C-alpha cells in the first residue's frame, strides 16, 4: 500500500508572525503560536520522517494584517516559496485587490501551482490571465502521481473584488469533467483542494465521482478526533467522513485558521489509487515547537517596512473622533460612524440593476472602540492611531439577519443601559430611536433601515420576516458581549476584512475626514 | 495737464468667451457680449486715440468656467498677454488652487506685473515665491511714470484656498508705507488697484494718503453716471467720489464682473500729480463691437480641449441621482444632499481651535437642480451630464444670516408647497420639519444645525439670534424665488466658486458616489 502524508493550511488570513492563542497581536511570546517560521519546523521535521508529502494550502493566505496592507501578496509568495507548498486553492481573499493584485504579486512569483476549477475569464483578461492559475495540476511524489484540482468559492463577487470579467461556476459542475479527465489519462489520487466552505466541500466529497479526498476552507472549520489541544472546539472528526454516491469513504478536511494548526493526513491507497485508511489530526503549532532561525530572521527583516509604514500618516481630520467610552457605550459617537462608513465603503461590490449594493447595513459594539483620535497632530491619523482604536485583531463580517434577529440585538443593546457595558450598538444605514422608560426587551420605539433593492437609497421600517444582510465585527457574529440571538440565528456568515485594514483604506480614499453624530440613534 | 485713460476690468471669472446678457452661456450670438475678443476690439480702439493708457485688471480671473477646470490659469495669463494689460491685482480665487497653482500657470507666465502689498509670505515660500508678485510696480506711460499699488482681501483665506504660510495683513496698514516710500522716489502718481471690495475701496481712499484714484473689485460692483446701458443697476456714480482725510477728491471705479463691461476712467493730472479731473464710464461690451477675428480663432482652437474634456468620465455613481422636479420641489433628494455635500467640501478652509470648520450649512432651491443623472452608463458621470443638472451658470456663495432669517426662509420654502414651485429647499448641516397642516409662515416645528464651534460636529437648535455662515447659490443670495429676507437682512455675501466646477470636484475626490435619503427634510 503505498502512503501520502498531506500537510495543509486554509484561512492564514497573513498571519505571517507568531500570534497570541486568539491569533491576535503575539504578547507573551513564551505562549505565542503560528507563524511561518514555527510552520516551517514543523513541516521541515515531517518531510524528514514520512517519504510521501503534499504541503497544500486551501486559499485566503491574502488579507488579515499589514503584512497584507503594505507587501500586497508579495509576502505570501515569499514565505510560501520558502516553505516549498506544493499547491494552493485560490481564495475568496486573493481577490481583495482585483485581477490585477492576483497576477502581480502572486501567480507571476509563486513557484507552485494556484488551481481553480470554476473560475473562468472572457475578452482580453483571458489572454492576459491563461495558464497563471490552472484547474488542476497532476504532481509526482515519489514514484507515483497525484492529481490536485482547484475550487474557488461561486460568492466570491460579493466577498472580495473580482471584477465583471471572471465568472465563478457551481464548483460540482466545474470539477466533475476535470476529475472524469485525469481518469483518462491514468490518474487514480485525486485530492480535491478548495475554497467554498465545510458544507460544499461534503458535497463535493459526496457527489464528485473519483475523488478520493477532500481539503478544504474559507468556514475556519476545526476539525478533531479526540480531546482537543486548545481553545477550538471541533465541529466534528478529523477526518470528517463522507460516504460518496459510488459507496466509498472520502475524507474531508480543514485546519481552523490564522496559521494555528498544520493540518497531517495519513492516507494509505491501493495499487488502483483506491483509500484503504485514512487518519490523522491538526497538529497545534505552539511553542513547544521552536521558531526557524532563518525564517524568523528573514520575517525580522521584512518587519522593518512594516514599522516604517505604522508611523506614515494615512490622511486628516478635521474633527476630533470621539472613540471614549463615555460616548460611544451611551450614545452616537462619530468614531462608530466612521467605523461603520469604512465598513460599508468596504462592501461596495458590483451591483445588478437589481440594488444599487447588495449590503447597507452595519452594526458596532461600542465596547470595541478603543480610543479616541485627537484632531491637534496637524490632523494627522496613522496606522498606529487606528490600532488603538481596534487593537484586537477582529474583521469586518457580513451576516444574513431576520428584522425580528435585528430588533432582538437592538434590545439587547440597551437592556442594562447606564453601566458603561460594552454591548451598546454603533451604526450605519439604520436609525434607531430607544424609550428607556419601556421594559428591558420594549425600549426599540422606532427601526428603521436603508433599502438596498432600490435605485435611490432611503429609510424604510425593518421588517420582521426580511432577511437582511449585516456588516458587524466577527465578535459579535460569533455571539460575543451576549448576542445570541445574532449566532443562534444568523442565515449566512462569512468572514471580512481586517478592522484596522477597513479603516484605513476608507480614511485614504476619503484624503480628509469630518464625521459628524448625525441622528442615526436616538433616545424619546 | 498730463491726461491718463485708465481701462480696467474686475472678477472676469473665466468669461474668457462672450455670454449671454446675464454672463451665463451664449445662446443668441447675435445678442451676446463681452469675451476676450470682444474686449480686444475695443481696447484696440482706445489705444488708437488716447496716447497715455493703462490697461488694469484687480484681480479674480481665476474660477468661473470650464475654462479654468481645464487651463487652470494658463488661458489667463494667455489671454491677459494677448490683450497687453498693464498690471493686476491678485484676488481671492487667484487662490482657488492653492499657491502653486498661482505660481506656476499665472506668476511664472504673465508678462506684466501681478500685485498685492498686504500679502507676505514665510519660511521656505518666502524664498520661492520672492519677487514673482510686487507690492507695487512703477510703470513708464509716455514721458511720465505712475505707480500702481495692489492690495487683496484680509478674509481670502475664508474665501479659498491660499494655505496656512501666506499672512493677508489689514490694506490700509499696509498701503500706507509704501505709497509713502513711492513719493520719496519721485512718484507723484499713484493708482491703488485692488481687490478687497467697495467698501474698503472708500476707505482706501479717505486714509491712505497719496493715493490719486482707486481701481477696485470683489464685489462685482456696477457704478454708472447717467442712464445704465443693460440690466445691471447701479450702485452709484462713476467715478464714486470720496473726500481724502487730506482733503482731495479721490475717484473709486470698478467694472461689474464677468468681462460684460470695460471700464473708462479720464483723469487729468497737474505737474505735481493732483487730479484735477476725472470722469468716464464703464463701457458695455455689446455685439455692436465685433469681436477680434484673430483672438476669436485662438479662442476657438483653445475650446477644442474643453469639448474633449466635457464628455470624460470624472467618476461614477451607483445610485440613480433623482434630480427630478416631481422629488426635489417635493422633499429631500438625493442630488440635493449630493450638491449640498459637494457645497461644504468645497468650503472648507483653515480652522483654528475654535471650529472643525467655518461653515457647516448649505441650502440649495430645488427649482435650481435641473436633471437628474441615471447610473445605468456603467455609472459614468461627465461635465456635460453635470452642466445639465446646473445650467444657469451660477456660484455656489457664503453668506451670514441671523437665525431669525434662516428660519423665514424655511417658511418661505413650503408656504405654498404643493405646485411643484422652486423655492422648495434641499439642505446640508441642517435638519427640517414641516408640519404642512399649520398656517403659512408657521410651518417650521423643528429646526436643528449642525455647530461649527465644536471638535465633533453636532446638531442643535437653531438660535434666532445667533449669525450662521451658509453656503447656497447666488440666485438665492439675490433674493431669488421670493427670497427677499436672504437679500435684505445677510450680514455679509461673497461670491464662491462655479456651482457645476463645485459639484465636479467632490465627485472626482469621491470616485464613487451613492447619496442617500437620510431625513434631512421630514414632514409631520
Ligand atoms: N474581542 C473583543 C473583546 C472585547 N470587546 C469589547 O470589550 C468590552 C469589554 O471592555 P471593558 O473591559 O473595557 O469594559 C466588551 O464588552 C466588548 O464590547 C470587543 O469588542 N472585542
Ligand atoms: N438662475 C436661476 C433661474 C431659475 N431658477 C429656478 O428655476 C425655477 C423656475 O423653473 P420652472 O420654469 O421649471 O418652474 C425658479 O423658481 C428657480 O427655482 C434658478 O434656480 N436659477
Ligand atoms: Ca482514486
Ligand atoms: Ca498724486
Ligand atoms: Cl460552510
Ligand atoms: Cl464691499
Ligand atoms: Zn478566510
Ligand atoms: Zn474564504
Ligand atoms: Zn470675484
Ligand atoms: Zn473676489
Amino acid at each position: 500500500p503505498w502512503e501520502l502524508t498531506i500537510l495543509h493550511t486554509n484561512d492564514v488570513h497573513s498571519r505571517l508572525e507568531q500570534t497570541s492563542e486568539d491569533s491576535s497581536k503575539c504578547v507573551d511570546a513564551s505562549r505565542c503560536m503560528g507563524g511561518v517560521a514555527r510552520l516551517f519546523t514543523k513541516v521541515q521535521q515531517i518531510r524528514r520522517a514520512e517519504p510521501n508529502v503534499l504541503l497544500l494550502d486551501a486559499g485566503d493566505q491574502y488579507q488579515g494584517t499589514i503584512w497584507f496592507t503594505v507587501y500586497k501578496g508579495a509576502e505570501v509568495a515569499h514565505f510560501m516559496n520558502a516553505l516549498r507548498y506544493d499547491a494552493m486553492a485560490l481564495g475568496n481573499h486573493e481577490f481583495d485587490n482585483g485581477v490585477e493584485g492576483l497576477i502581480e504579486p502572486l501567480l507571476k512569483e509563486a513557484k507552485f501551482p494556484i488551481l481553480s476549477a470554476n473560475i473562468s475569464a472572457s475578452g482580453p483578461l483571458a489572454s492576459q490571465i491563461s495558464g497563471l492559475y490552472l484547474p488542476y495540476k497532476v504532481l509526482p511524489v515519489g514514484d507515483e502521481v497525484v492529481g490536485i484540482v482547484g475550487y474557488t468559492s461561486k460568492e466570491t463577487p460579493f466577498l472580495s473584488n473580482p471584477g465583471t470579467n471572471l465568472v465563478f461556476e457551481d464548483e460540482i459542475t466545474a470539477l466533475q469533467p476535470e476529475v472524469d479527465k485525469l481518469k483518462t489519462l491514468n490518474v487514480n489520487k485525486i485530492i480535491a483542494l478548495g475554497h467554498s466552505g465545510f458544507e460544499m466541500d461534503k458535497l463535493i466529497a459526496q457527489k464528485v465521482r473519483g475523488v478520493d479526498v477532500v481539503v478544504g476552507g474559507h468556514s475556519n472549520t476545526f476539525l478533531y478526533t479526540g480531546n482537543p489541544p486548545s481553545k477550538e472546539v471541533p465541529a466534528g472528526k478529523y477526518p470528517f467522513i463522507v460516504t460518496s454516491d459510488d459507496g466509498r469513504k472520502v475524507p474531508v478536511v480543514q485546519a481552523y485558521a490564522f496559521g494555528k494548526y498544520l493540518g497531517y493526513l495519513k492516507i494509505e491507497f491501493d495499487e488502483r489509487g483506491n483509500v484503504i485508511s485514512s487518519h490523522g489530526n491538526p497538529i497545534l503549532l505552539d511553542s513547544s515547537i521552536p521558531e526557524d532561525p532563518s525564517i524568523k530572521a528573514d520575517i525580522n527583516k521584512w518587519r522593518i517596512k512594516l514599522d516604517d509604514y505604522s508611523t506614515q500618516e494615512l490622511g486628516k481630520t478635521i474633527v476630533y473622533l470621539d472613540g471614549s467610552s463615555q460616548s460611544c457605550r451611551f450614545r452616537e459617537c462619530n468614531m462608530g460612524n466612521l467605523i461603520c462608513d469604512a465598513m460599508i465603503n468596504n462592501n461596495l461590490r458590483h451591483a445588478d440593476e437589481m440594488f444599487w449594493n447588495h449590503v447597507s447595513m452595519c452594526i458596532l459594539n461600542g465596547g470595541g472602540i478603543r480610543s479616541p483620535i485627537d484632531e491637534r497632530n496637524d490632523g494627522t491619523i496613522t496606522w498606529e492611531n487606528l490600532a488603538a482604536v481596534l487593537p484586537f485583531g477582529g474583521t469586518f463580517d457580513l451576516v444574513q439577519l431576520k428584522g425580528s434577529t435585528l430588533k432582538k440585538a437592538f434590545e439587547h443593546s440597551v437592556h442594562r443601559y447606564g453601566q458603561s457595558t460594552g454591548e451598546f450598538l454603533q451604526v450605519g444605514g439604520i436609525h434607531v430611536v430607544y424609550d428607556l422608560s419601556r421594559k428591558p426587551g420594549d425600549r426599540v420605539v422606532k427601526l428603521d433601515v436603508l433599502c438596498t433593492s432600490c435605485r435611490v437609497p432611503s429609510y424604510d421600517p425593518l421588517k420582521m420576516d426580511e432577511v437582511y444582510k449585516v456588516i458587524l465585527p466577527n465578535f459579535l457574529a460569533n455571539g460575543g458581549d451576549g448576542f445570541q440571538m445574532i449566532k443562534d440565528e444568523l442565515l449566512r456568515h462569512d468572514s471580512g476584512d481586517q478592522d484596522i485594514n477597513v479603516v484605513s483604506t476608507y480614511i485614504s480614499k476619503m484624503k480628509v475626514i469630518y464625521p459628524a453624530v448625525e441622528g442615526r440613534i436616538k433616545f424619546s
